[PDB]
């Protein structure tokens, strides 16, 4: 009964080549290229929806609870940013075509544009892309039912909602339980105020002074993740996007990591550093192809072209930007808040 | 006015996703990547037959002819080049997903197989993989996959000119060859001559030792190939056997290329026999890539598509299919540049 | 203070070139890129080796009977493949080499040749390539390096510290949870419902069903097992055998996820080696079509037969696909072994 | 008789490994894995180098004057863009070091940094980095980093013939450019007037609508960017500035280029102006790989180095350090095909081998 070709729906798919430039009479050889690259692209935003949805959705109905289910979560976005590494890489194919023979078919493209490209605009808002900390210069470009699915997607929880909520009830948080936070901030307090003694015990120095002016630096930076008043500014400015505990519950997985019950949950975080670091690549690789095919020409879609798809590559799109700036809060091993055998039998 | 989804026929190719698990009843999430991955390697195949052909046409209709036109052949085969090295790296994809969680839906596929591809049989056949080449299992059961106007592109696409007889042709009219001009043949086998003479006189005036011994029997080999070059019986007769496939005089047009490559009018030439020996390269590393897979996948169970399944494709990792093998093997007749016949400056300014 | 260059010792990496074919009078430029290639790739085995010998004393040690090691042990194997990937893309930049550029500087490196290089033999050891089964090594070293590869061969392996922890694997105990009986039970009463449902197309029906039966029913063979693992054709012993498909079936469970994690890194890591041989091969044929090789090998066509399931050390964890079931015959795992399978 | 491992010196190579937290008596297990991966990547920096200078010599010594020698030019040029591609994909390894872990050992490598990387500033300089282009991170100069003999060869490296001026001076040397000869520039002004003449005639022709005042917005615009490149005082002011690196007629040589490729001699030269954008488009990949990797390393961390660290590395992503910029910006002045003035068979004869 079932064939290869039926089966992929191969009547579908490789029946979607229509050259603009044969259809006004002036066939282009490498349009054919510039229409396979894009579509092998949406067929692969299509994959990466398919993952996300199925991830968003264990989290949405709570079986992410049951951590059997944490194989398959971290097996989702590792395959995730491992479809991005291909992404990033295909980008060598379109530029075996020159900025001479693009411009032979570019005229026939006017006025659709990238910006038209649903499954981008769906795959930025379920990851959880800020809706104000977009470029200034985007739903415009939509209308019907995809205007609806795109509302959808910009109302749903996001996997960084999901994530956020999930990083909340991180066991050890709890002050009548392990209590992180408290041990943490006594130890950090204490650590800084041992290597404040050991620096002033040296000779008065053009050294001694450097060292006492990168101390305070250092302890100012350090404390300052105890100021919850000064994350919730941070917050509602755009530049932390994490609740204060999901912050504490990430913090957690970082320190304790080896744990058995926190090593996949490691992973997760990795994974999800590893797909904003992976779609940033994806826009610069976007970005130095452009430069070459348009120099400072305007886009097709009405943009800047070059100069504003250089302002995308920011961390105004980084979801998880405070999962990188974590990094800023380590602290010497011996500091971290020592694990009883009763938290160790917990976890 | 256009749209991008209009433009790039989305309506189509976002709407070919259909789960036969689903369709049973049972969907397997890990199906959806199944097909994805299947439909991109087809997309990439289309795109990879589109730039083969327009190649072929280049050759067919005499536009080879005119030297303007080789960077368009050099950059059009080197992009061949570049979508195998994306389908090479692309099973990383599909190596995500756990043989457990592929058995679960295994069941659902059978009998269609990757022996069904129309375009990977088109792709085959037009480089220029012959019946003869092709291993015994795969050899007579490729055809018998596809019926009505399927099995009448595989007809043309065996019937008509191939990428190897095309590159054939041209490779006969290389500039050099040509007995009354430069000669090249006739220069190589008397310089060949020549420096083997001076090589047996440089290894006869050494010391008598074990090492000299080394050296004589060494050099007695070197010898044997070397002059074997210039018998066209011997290569009639590995033609035969379909261990060389190429004629003799493009053999001699190759190794005019290679040792003549910095002149002006062999550089691109010399950058196209590059990419064909890249694209075979490229071809057996998918070959490869997927047969890595596959024992992970099946281990030693049979094919939906009838074949024993990782020992067949095994099978397929050989020389057989390597279409160019010649432009590999000519690397066995490599000499010191000094015995290269030199060029005069009557023959310099014709290149 | 610590400077760079001094930290990564660079007075000794970047000043360990010596183009042969300069010492010799007659300078080839694409020699350096040949040395350079080399020299990246020995340092990448280097790593390889550190990573590998950091894991098996993780097993030996014991340290692995603690389970919070095993994100540590899946790293640096993960790590392993990662670099291994790197090296077989490495290639493409060595191709960059026309093999008549080659052919300018070849005569200088007789009789050195890859069969002298100590960390590659080192490394097929370590993760437990063995030397009855290799294609027809030790004679190309001597003294220190004689003695640090036989050491390499007679210390344990990955293949033999795997095969020691893989037998240990919780749910095998026949006093226990007993998957061995139970999984035999459930294939034998899998099979006979399917005879029933299939006598009740046809033709081709009743023969893959008899094949299926065979192969599935061979793996409770024992004394097959024993003999297909003396004729070197499998590694592990038959208990590991039972640990891995327990991991595979059950890779769910808290305690089996990152341990399934290992199984398919170590499974990466043969492919990714038999795949570096692979482009080496590819590579090889251009450089030297059908010469024989510096080494005294016939080059291109000896390098092909090291392309094969000889040097496959995790061979068993591949056929292990053999064997898979649908979901419904794996013995049903109770609130009892659920409990003991948590963190 | 030579051995494989003295041939390669591993003598050298594979006794280079000292991790300076073993040596303070912490050995952390990850330090092996950074020290390698930066010797990986030093050994490469030697070979670009090595092809880079090779490369600047045949010109510099004027061996690419005889045509030969392009198929050399172009593999060593597109070879460096192969090399450059790995060190890109490189980056893959040391993510697989959690900054946990990179904590341990961060302690004992204050204050060596990528600052002092000789190679790494001789690869950007020989290629043409401008110094005053350059963005700071302590009110000096980059070559502060360095001493002695270092301190010398990069002075050398700032004085010498950078690649930019070696391909800039090959640029204005190229045939059609000469007015009494094909007089490109000349033809090239008369057709694009005429081009812009007959496509505003076209749209005077159409009745008054919003897609007209669309088309008449769009063609004033194109008009005045398309005549600005015929503004050689323009292009004087902005290469002064910096926004531009090469000569007037350099950038007439490599338009020509673009637009007769297909022409035999221009063929191999079109492949190289490619390959010199390639690198320019992989180096701006390495710095990005480095500053994603450091942002997960650091966060805000300030740098062993001396600079703020993720938000300094995020600053060199940047057209400051794109040396070919007026390869890519050439494509701003693309025109329909039929613009391009017409090769009549003697100037074809004459771009033939
Ligand atoms: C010759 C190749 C390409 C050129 C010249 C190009 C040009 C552009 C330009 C100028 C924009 C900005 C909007 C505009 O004014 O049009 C843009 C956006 C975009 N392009 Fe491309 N593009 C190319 C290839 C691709 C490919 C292969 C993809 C694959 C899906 C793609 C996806 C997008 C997306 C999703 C956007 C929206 C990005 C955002 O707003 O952040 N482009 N492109
Ligand atoms: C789980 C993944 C895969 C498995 C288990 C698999 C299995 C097989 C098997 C067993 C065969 C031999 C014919 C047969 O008996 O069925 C085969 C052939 C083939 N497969 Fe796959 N395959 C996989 C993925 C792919 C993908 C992604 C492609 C992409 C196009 C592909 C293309 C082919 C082709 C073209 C053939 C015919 C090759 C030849 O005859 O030389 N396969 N595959
Ligand atoms: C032009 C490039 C190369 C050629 C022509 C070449 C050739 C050969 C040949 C002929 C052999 C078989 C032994 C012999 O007869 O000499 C061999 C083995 C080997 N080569 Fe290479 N090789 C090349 C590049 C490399 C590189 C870059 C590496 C990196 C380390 C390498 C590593 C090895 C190793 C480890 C072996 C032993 C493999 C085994 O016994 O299975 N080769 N090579
Ligand atoms: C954990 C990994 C790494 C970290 C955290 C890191 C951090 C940094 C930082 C902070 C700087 C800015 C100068 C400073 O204040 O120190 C820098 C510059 C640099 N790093 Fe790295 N780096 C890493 C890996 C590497 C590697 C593997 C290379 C390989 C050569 C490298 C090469 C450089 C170079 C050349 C610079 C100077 C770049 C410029 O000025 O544009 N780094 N790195
Ligand atoms: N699985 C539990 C506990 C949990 C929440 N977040 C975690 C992070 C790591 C480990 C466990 C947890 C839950 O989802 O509520
Ligand atoms: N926006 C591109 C044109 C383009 C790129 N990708 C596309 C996909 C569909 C339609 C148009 C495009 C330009 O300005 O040149
Ligand atoms: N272009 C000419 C001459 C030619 C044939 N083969 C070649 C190979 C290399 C260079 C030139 C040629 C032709 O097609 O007949
Ligand atoms: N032949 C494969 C199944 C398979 C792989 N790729 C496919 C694509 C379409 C249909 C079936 C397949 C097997 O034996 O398991
Ligand atoms: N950690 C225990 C139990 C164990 C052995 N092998 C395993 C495999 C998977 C899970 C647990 C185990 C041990 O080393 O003895
Ligand atoms: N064995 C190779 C030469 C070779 C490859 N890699 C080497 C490294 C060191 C010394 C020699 C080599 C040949 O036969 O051509
Ligand atoms: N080879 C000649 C002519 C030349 C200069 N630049 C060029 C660019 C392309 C083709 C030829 C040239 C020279 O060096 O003066
Ligand atoms: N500059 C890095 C440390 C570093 C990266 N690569 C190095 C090489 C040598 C010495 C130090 C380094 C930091 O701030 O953490």
């Amino acid at each position: 009964g079932l064939i290869y070709g039926n089966y992929l729906h191969l009547e579908k798919v490789l029946n979607a080549q229509e050259l603009q430039s044969e259809t006004k009479g002036n066939k282009i050889h490498d349009e054919h290229l510039f229409i396979i690259t894009h579509q092998a692209y949406e067929l692969w935003f299509k994959q990466i929806l398919w993952e996300l949805d199925s991830v968003r959705e264990i989290f949405q109905n709570g079986h992410v609870r049951d951590e059997r289910n944490m194989l398959k979560v971290v097996s989702r976005m590792h395959r995730v940013s491992v479809i991005l590494k291909l992404l990033v890489q295909q980008f060598s194919i379109l530029e075996t075509m020159t900025a001479l023979d693009f411009n032979d078919f570019r005229e026939y493209l006017s006025p659709a544009s990238g910006f038209q490209s649903l499954q981008f605009r769906l795959l930025e808002n379920k990851i959880g892309v800020l809706q104000n900390m977009r470029v200034p210069y985007y739903r415009d470009n939509f209308k019907g039912e995809e205007n609806e699915l795109l509302l959808k997607s910009e109302q749903e929880k996001t996997l960084l909602e999901l994530v956020e909520a999930w990083l909340e009830r991180t066991p050890g948080l709890e002050p009548h339980g392990f209590n992180f936070w408290g041990k943490l901030e006594k130890n950090i307090t204490r650590g800084l105020e041992e290597e404040f003694i050991r620096i002033q015990a040296k000779e008065e120095s053009e050294e001694k002074e450097e060292q006492v002016a990168e101390f305070q630096k250092q302890k100012e930076v350090l404390l300052s993740l105890f100021d919850e008043k000064r994350h919730e500014h941070l917050l509602s400015k755009g530049e932390r996007r994490l609740s204060y505990r999901a912050l504490q519950g990430a913090l957690m997985i970082y320190f304790y990591r080896e744990e058995p019950r926190f090593q996949v949950p490691f992973q997760l975080l990795t994974s999800l550093m590893d797909i904003d670091s992976l779609m940033t690549k994806w826009r610069y690789n976007h970005v130095c192809m452009v430069h070459r095919m348009l120099g400072s020409k305007a886009g097709t879609g009405g943009s800047s072209g070059y100069h504003y798809l250089r302002s995308t590559v920011s961390d105004r799109y980084k979801v998880f930007v405070d999962l990188f700036n974590l990094s800023t809060y380590l602290i010497p091993r011996h500091w971290i808040p020592k694990m009883n055998p009763t938290i160790h039998k917990f976890l």
